C-alpha cells in the first residue's frame, strides 16, 4: 500500500498545487459526473463558480449528452480512456482533451478526470 | 476572498484527482524547490519515490543547475513563466514543459509548479 502524504503529498498542499497547474483540469465523481475539483485555469475558461458538488449536465445544460456527456458516460461505465481532438464549443472555440477513469482500490470506477487544451488559435490558423 | 472547499474542491478529493490526472504534474516549494506534490504519471516517469519534502537538486543531482534548475530559479526569483521545447534527458527522451510561479495572497512567490509532456516519439519521427 502507498503512503499518500509522503509519496504524493499532503492534501492541502496538493490541492494548492492543482489550483495553480498551468493547464485546464477537472475531476468528476459518480454516474452523474458531479464536480469534485476544478482549478483556476478551468474556472477561467468557464466563469460559473461555487460549483463543486453539482452534476455537470446541471451546470452546463446548453449541451446534452452530445456528444461529450456521452463519452463521459462511456469512460465511467467501461473504463476506456477517451480523447477528443479540436471540438468546437459555442464566441467559437476548439478543444483537445483526454478523459480517463479513476478506480478505487477495489478496482471499481469512482469517477473520471480530464485535462483540456484550448487549441482555437491553431485551427484558426488555417488559411 | 474565495471559499476553496466550494470553489476548487475539498482537499483530499482534489489530491485524489491530481494523483490521477493523465499528464505529468509536479509542485515545488521554496528557494530549494522542495517536492510538494507529484502524481502517478510523474512517478511513472521517475520511479524514485517517498520523495515529498526533499529539494529537487538532492534527488536528481545527476543534473545540476543545467540548464533546468536555473530556470526553476528564474521562475522562483522573478515570477516570469518559462517554457521548454523538446529537452533531451538521459535511454534518451525529449520533453516539453511549462513552469509557472505560485504566489501567496500577499503577492510573494511561494514556489513553482510544472506540467511536463513526453514528446520523444514526435522527434524520433524525424527521418
Amino acid at each position: 500500500e502507498m503512503d499518500w502524504d509522503k509519496t504524493v503529498g499532503a492534501a492541502e498542499d496538493v490541492r494548492r498545487i492543482f489550483e495553480h497547474i498551468p493547464a485546464i483540469l477537472v475531476g468528476l465523481e459518480g454516474p452523474d459526473h458531479r464536480f469534485v475539483a476544478v482549478n483556476a485555469a478551468y474556472r477561467g475558461f468557464s466563469p460559473l463558480l461555487d460549483t463543486v458538488g453539482q452534476p455537470a449536465r446541471e451546470v452546463y445544460p446548453e449541451l446534452e449528452g452530445q456528444q461529450i456527456y456521452e463519452m463521459l458516460d462511456r469512460v465511467y461505465q467501461t473504463g476506456e480512456p477517451q480523447s477528443g481532438s479540436e471540438w468546437r464549443l459555442q464566441e467559437e472555440r476548439y478543444f483537445d482533451f483526454v478523459v480517463t477513469p479513476r478506480r478505487r482500490a477495489d478496482g471499481s470506477i469512482e469517477g473520471v478526470q480530464l485535462i483540456v487544451d484550448d487549441v482555437t488559435s491553431r485551427v484558426r490558423a488555417r488559411q
